[PDB]
């Protein structure tokens, strides 16, 4: 199929490897810590102990063959950078690297990392958003101004109909889904009822959704 | 306004604190490492050096007053657990804790954490999804089976109309938005055109979306 | 049989282990400090060097088999707590833990310690009672108001009879025992004599006993 | 009234100071740790930050005036010893010192401590006694053979009368008190009932009390 | 004249700054360690305490104005790299950086350092050359095979003439200079004499010079 | 051949060892840091982990046999000094030591170091000279005033003859060599041509060479 | 012969052990630092690694057998004291202990040390005496008034005879020895000569010797 | 009078300063530890806090004026060495330095210390001498082989005459003095009696004196 190499079996890298393996892709789990290799042996096609900063070991892995290599080392800046550089000189098509801080991001950028990810920082922003607003369970930003939001229904919304809560005209937003006791309603008709503590999926402008949260719920 | 306490200024905690501070909330950044306290001094209301496992220090912080306390320590399990337990005993309303593994999740659960977050595991699943399918930019899971997906349009989709790509009947999914050159089209009509390299927002069953990805694009 | 495990060979734990061993019970003395293990090797059935916060070591001890486990670590709160949690998850019937302060007591309480002991605090109250009243050698409180007290006889009590010192009617208290030159008299008859420097065991109300001490001796 | 000096506000010293202050005695709480002084300022007449090993500070406290000085430092042997020596040379009438081990006890003995206390060791013996016999809540030893014991009543004792349980004749021991739901009965008459889970106060020979526990409850 | 910025007043950087200042150039000596700034205050035009990794401080220095900026930080890789990057984004014409190891050299190379110097490594090669051959005081390599060498004259060369030591025909090398007691003779005539302990400057092939060293001196 | 001992595998020492090994000399690489020993194992005859300040280890190395011992420790003054002294008492013929500062130089001098080297300071002077004058590729100073300089030819020198550029009479300097495309011309005749970007080797007075650089190129 | 135990191989203890071993006595060198044990292995009968504060180790050494035990630990007061006490309870005949300060001296005294030595303080007094008076090289006091003094001969004494310097009649003192260029003359005859810079050994009254120093030399 | 500088108020240095001050000499007590300066303030002319390794502080002390400077730092080799070097370059007439080990002695020697003292080692030799022989009270070594010894007389010597104990012919040694009940006899005649427990002063060869101790007493 496609070939993925995950170097550094941290929580993030480990998750990548485990999930990718669940999808049934060829995943090479590389790790200098023996116990990590032993841990993810069940969760990979091939799990190898290797020092990814050592070039001959990287050649012994045959890493050139892989379409995607992911450097999930985000504590040891030197190791991460060095590995990324090695892979770049080894002409890897796609090099995705976990970064720790803005400047490690910078050096990764300059040595030509293809995609740089800050999992903790991002997820942190998300959890902070959920923290300031207990009503937002999840969301996705379509753009700087437009977004789809998942909301936890309050008492103000109990036994209310979609036609009763006219979001399409009053707030310019559109409701997409209602999740009640695990049961799910996609693109629901105006007659449908929303009961409290249910999942509500609205779509529109950020400020408009905020407005609806304010006066509506 | 609201009062937030962020204990452990890692990348995740640090991000929470920084972002929350950008929102203009009262954020107490707590950290046993002095340099971390000095680092996020600009991005908090009050930045304090404290051993969160040492309780008298926790009383010296006056943490009982806070509505939300975030334990963003995810490497030192013992520290995290001890701190969370301490906060629970101090009758803190909302305790959100970062977990490292399933078992740390378990002990947090049993000592009554209010919300447990796995930033790296989740983000890992997301990036893995993006890895197996270069065409998925982002997504949100409504449930175990149902999801809203953001797609990168290929050449197979160029100059194709929404009525041409009948997703609502052929695949049971519904298109929600089209992003073309930064311009944005919300809940578009069947006459609208999709050009390649544009953002496409589909909604439906996971397997169905996969189907459409397979035969459609 | 019943097997007792004493983790932490301090003065308190060490005393427990030594005394229990003198009683002829099967006692496992656990200690991360080698010299402590070597110290109490003579006073236990099995003395083992182990890190009780490390789960695999706790399994290597086979601690699950034990009816009673005593955590006598009272300086290192973190260690104590982690250990107690470990034992609880390992379904130990009776977990008795030494505590340092009110809140360490609390955290032990929430993670389900079966009995929490404050040796220094208690003993402190007792010695303080002995300090404010030079006459009291020892005592036991039956309740908030009622108590049995051991008293050191002064010259005021020399050659005095029980009927002479009518405590049962004049002070509402009752004399229980007289210890003279090591010889012992239990529940003595009214004809019996009390000589100075002897042990006197009175029983009654605290304030009443104080009265008898005041006007009597 | 009387003047007490408590040096070292640990759990033991702290307890002494707090309790003595509750009795309304003049207690000087001395401590090199500022936070401890701040902690027990409410529970002493004068709470001072001082290094008790430094002689000029000890004169600055005016410790010569005190009838009783208590050295409650039991971890730092050198500090305890040095302090005790200082107090001895300053002709203090009564010097009571907390000890850690047998040899610290020895050096305290040799430099002329007036009373040496091992709170943890003693309390440890007591709790161990309570461990080998679940029925004993508390006790006091009148001598090597004779003792007064507090017992937790089992189902075997429920709804039983004092005359029914003839301890004075069958076992040579005498019942002193019965505590039922917090209510208290001192030196109860033979008609009185003992209900389960109540506190029972027996007095007699150790082996005899053991006998009564064996066949009786 | 020209404007030089020396960041990091180590031995190497300090030497650069001092020497440059002796030549009468405008040299800005920058250093986060105050005592270093105080040390080279006499040997610079402007000596400033600054964190060169902090951008606003770098603007406060007005570093954009300088033609040459020298990063003489070679122990703290992160600091060096970071500074170099900052300078690069600020469009500095010439950035010369001291490197520690091959990989620090690599990252400097990739973030676009203009000249990278390894003082210890080079000087090391030179001193090693002097070690294997006690006769060489100094030298310069014209190419892989051809070189000009400074030699310490031995007794075999004492009172010997240039025509006596026919290097131009016997060894294919040419003598360039003779230094006697500080006095100096450039391109000396064949009648000229060489005395021991004098500086002799020969020019030719490496192996040929070695030959002359072998049989000649 | 000859035997060299390199103690302290820094950049300087490491360079010495590597270069000497390239020359094919017997080099003992000594280092207290295991990873350094492992690093230069390929670049030495024998690479040993040793604390050079410990005498018995120094005898275990058999360092007395070596003609040359190099102390390349330049951060840890005490280590360097102690080691050098050790070697001196062991009657080592030649002890060359890396120095950090003027006073470390002094103590090395007083304990009888045979040659003391300051690589960073020297090389620093050189780089400073190259900094104030961008034109010089390399050089060697014969004395305070007289020098041989290697110059990079500009367009002003293209297609010019040696007789055309009369340096011997107009500037009192003499051209020694011309390097064109790797090809090399030693002591060239006046008919020879200099093409731009070639290496030019001039010899004479510093100020005179400066003059020639100014008006000539 | 006799058996000596030297605990603590410092400079003082080490000197004791080495010297005693040179005399050919059975010396047990005990030390918790392995390297010290390895150091004095050549200079003892048996050199053992042991923690002298640990009683079971002290029994493992078989220290009860020894006539003399020397505690040469003078930095670690607690170790010294604890050890000394240990030896005392083990009924050691002679316990000689090195002391640090007056109070450590006190506690050693009180726990029954047989001889307490202050090497640095004493030797300090001596060197101070030599400092205030350059003429005295060494001396021994026979009593408060009478003494034997070693003097450095000055120029006033050069080429002078014993009969010339009539000390027995003019100064009431008697010359005992003359040391010239290492050669030694015991109880020299009146014809004997004193040369400058030689060692002169006078005997008599202190004030008389001072007198001779004044008027004679 | 004369001016002494004592740098480093240890036990040895402190002793020097105190004793010298008792003699009434001008003593400058220098110490980087403030508490030491405060301790010996009563026992010096001027007691100053100074870092003796810092040259400007040494000039601030005005140390050039002093005839004698004593470096009594014997734990911190670097401090001692650096200071000694500083004093030497400042041309102090007499520099006496305390040494720790043979190599520190060496570096002191090489940087030109005037007198080097090993108090612990020496005093150690003395105490060892007293240990192997309980009879020797004091002594002075004239040379490696020759010595004057003070001896405690045993019962073997009681009521014995000098002519009876013919040491001058039988052992080649000479008796110099007899101290009886505080009374003193200098250079006693052969008729004089020696009684036990008296001080006996013999002079001669070491082995010979040992011989006399063996067969005589
Ligand atoms: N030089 C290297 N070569 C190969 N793997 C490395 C190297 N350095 C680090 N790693 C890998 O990184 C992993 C540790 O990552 P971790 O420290 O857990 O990240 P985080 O601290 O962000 O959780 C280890 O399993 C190790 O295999
Ligand atoms: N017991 C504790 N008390 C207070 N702060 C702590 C404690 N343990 C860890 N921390 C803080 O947590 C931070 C480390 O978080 P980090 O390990 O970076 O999270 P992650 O591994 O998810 O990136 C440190 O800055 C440290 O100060
Ligand atoms: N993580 C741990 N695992 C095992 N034992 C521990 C741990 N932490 C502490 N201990 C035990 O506690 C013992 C000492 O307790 P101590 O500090 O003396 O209590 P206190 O200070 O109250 O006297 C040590 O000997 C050690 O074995
Ligand atoms: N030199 C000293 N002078 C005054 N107080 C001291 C000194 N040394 C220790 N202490 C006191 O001892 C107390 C700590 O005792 P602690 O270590 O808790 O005993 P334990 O560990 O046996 O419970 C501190 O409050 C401190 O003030
Ligand atoms: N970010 C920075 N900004 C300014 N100066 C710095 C920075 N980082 C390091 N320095 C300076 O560099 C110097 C250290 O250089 P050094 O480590 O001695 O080089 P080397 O190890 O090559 O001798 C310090 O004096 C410090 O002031
Ligand atoms: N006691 C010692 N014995 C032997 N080698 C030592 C000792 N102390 C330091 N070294 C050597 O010094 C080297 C480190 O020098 P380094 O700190 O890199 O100097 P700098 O910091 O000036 O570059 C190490 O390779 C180590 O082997
Ligand atoms: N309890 C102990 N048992 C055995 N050896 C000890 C003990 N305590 C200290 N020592 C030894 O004493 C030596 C240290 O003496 P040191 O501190 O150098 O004396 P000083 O400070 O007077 O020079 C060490 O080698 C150590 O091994
Ligand atoms: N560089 C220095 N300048 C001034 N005083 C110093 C310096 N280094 C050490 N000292 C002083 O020397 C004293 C330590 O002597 P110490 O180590 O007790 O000698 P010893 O080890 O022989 O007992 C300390 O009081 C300290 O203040």
């Amino acid at each position: 199929n496609k070939q993925f190499a995950v170097i550094g079996l941290g929580a993030f890298g480990g998750s990548i490897c485990k999930e990718l393996h669940r999808m049934g892709h060829e995943v090479l789990a590389v790790d200098i810590n023996e116990e990590k290799v032993n841990a993810y042996a069940s969760y990979a096609t091939h799990a190898v102990i290797a020092n990814a900063t050592e070039e001959n070991e990287l050649l012994s892995l045959g890493i050139r063959n892989f379409e995607y290599v992911i450097v999930a080392i985000g504590a040891n800046i030197q190791a991460s950078t060095l590995t990324t550089l090695l892979l770049k000189e080894l002409d890897i098509p796609n090099i995705w690297v976990k970064a720790q801080n803005y400047y490690h991001h910078k050096v990764l950028e300059k040595i030509g990392a293809d995609r740089i990810i800050h999992p903790e920082k991002d997820m942190g922003v998300k959890i902070a958003q959920s923290l300031s607003d207990e009503n937002v369970l999840n969301y996705i930003d379509l753009s700087d101004e437009y977004s789809i939001v998942e909301l936890l229904a309050t008492r103000k919304l109990d036994s209310k109909s979609i036609i009763d809560l006219n979001v399409r005209a009053k707030y310019g937003c559109t409701i997409l889904a209602i999740k009640h006791h695990g049961d799910i309603c996609l693109s629901p008709a105006p007659e449908d009822i929303i009961r409290e503590q249910d999942c509500l999926v609205i779509m529109g402008h950020k400020k408009d959704i905020k407005r609806f949260e304010n006066e509506g719920m």
